[PDB]
């Protein structure tokens, strides 16, 4: 009572008040603080056991206790609990001792992912895609977040938005940007709960495609004489040629005018074409063009000129 020893009771503060230690606070030093509770003492000494590594501080007369630890220990401390004793000692040097723990977590960073889907639909950005506004979208994944910065330099100009709800974001994005661009990052900026920030990123790429390639068109004489007689020209005339190479493919349409009338037919598998004409309308125009439409699988399109030319009798 004046011989015993003293019962006295340790306790730690949450660590960092949050009881999280993150990149911020494991990269310097933390103040950690308690109080020695219990019979009445003048002085103490407090030692802190953290990844192996001994601190030590007085306690102050109103029983609390605050000492300045490395970050890196308590980061590196295997257990993430603090070992802490203090003993104390009192006017009559009576002296007592205690033991305490406290356990925190340590998070010091975080992971974000981010995806790009396909420039357009097909991944190809086509003559008029080049000349329009294009979606460009994705979606943030892991610790990403609703309200996250999504940000991409393309062709020199950066574009922004902000990752929605259901963690998908868009952003329109100019066609001759990406026809001009067609590999960049992209990234998603932010912060854990704890204050880490991080980023995540990925790189879009796509092709890019704006023409279509025109091949060679042909047309046959005009009868097997290349003229055009008062009976042919009573009736109707097989008029044929050829269309191939480039992008040229069957199926395609055969236009020509002639004579102000508009007729068309479509290549066949051997490259050819013929369409019946009114030798009325081949006895008024002695010259004219057959024209083929093709496309390529990005969709441009491209027209194919053959010219042809006959006599009348
Ligand atoms: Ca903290
Ligand atoms: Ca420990
Ligand atoms: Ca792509
Ligand atoms: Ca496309
Ligand atoms: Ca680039
Ligand atoms: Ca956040
Ligand atoms: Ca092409
Ligand atoms: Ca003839
Ligand atoms: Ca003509
Ligand atoms: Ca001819």
């Amino acid at each position: 009572l004046n011989q015993s020893p003293l019962l006295i009771n340790l306790d730690i503060d949450p660590v960092t008040g949050d009881s999280v230690i993150n990149a911020a606070e494991a990269g310097g030093t933390v103040t950690l603080t308690g109080v020695v509770n219990g019979d009445v003492f003048s002085s103490g000494v407090v030692t802190l056991v953290i990844n192996g590594v001994t601190y030590s501080t007085n306690v102050n007369p109103n029983g609390t206790w605050s000492v300045s630890v490395a970050g890196s220990d308590l980061s590196a401390d295997s257990d993430r609990i603090v070992d802490a004793s203090v003993v104390v000692t009192n006017g009559a040097g009576q002296q007592g001792t205690a033991d305490s723990t406290e356990s925190f977590i340590v998070k010091t960073s975080s992971r974000a992912t981010i995806r790009v889907n396909s420039i357009t639909s097909d991944d190809v950005v086509n003559a008029e895609e080049s000349n329009s506004t294009i979606t460009v979208s994705g979606r943030v994944g892991l610790d990403a977040s609703a309200g996250d910065t999504v940000s991409m330099t393309i062709n020199g100009t950066l574009y922004t938005t902000v990752v929605l709800a259901n963690k998908t974001w868009s952003v329109g994005v100019s066609g001759s940007d990406l026809a001009q661009d067609n590999s960049f990052q992209v990234s998603v900026t932010g912060q854990d709960s704890a204050g880490n920030p991080y980023a995540g990123t990925t790189t879009s790429t796509h092709t890019v495609d704006t023409s279509a390639d025109a091949g060679t068109v042909t047309v046959n004489a005009i009868t097997s004489d290349d003229v055009i007689n008062a009976s042919e020209a009573a009736g109707t005339v097989a008029v044929s040629g050829t269309a191939t190479g480039g992008d040229i493919a069957e199926g395609d349409t055969v236009t020509l005018e002639i004579n102000g009338e508009t007729y068309t037919t479509t290549v066949d598998a051997n490259g050819e074409w013929s369409v019946d004409v009114a030798g009325s309308d081949l006895a008024a125009d002695t010259a004219f063009d057959a024209v083929v439409t093709s496309s390529d699988a990005a969709g441009n399109t491209v027209d194919t000129t053959g010219s042809s030319t006959h006599t009348v009798d």
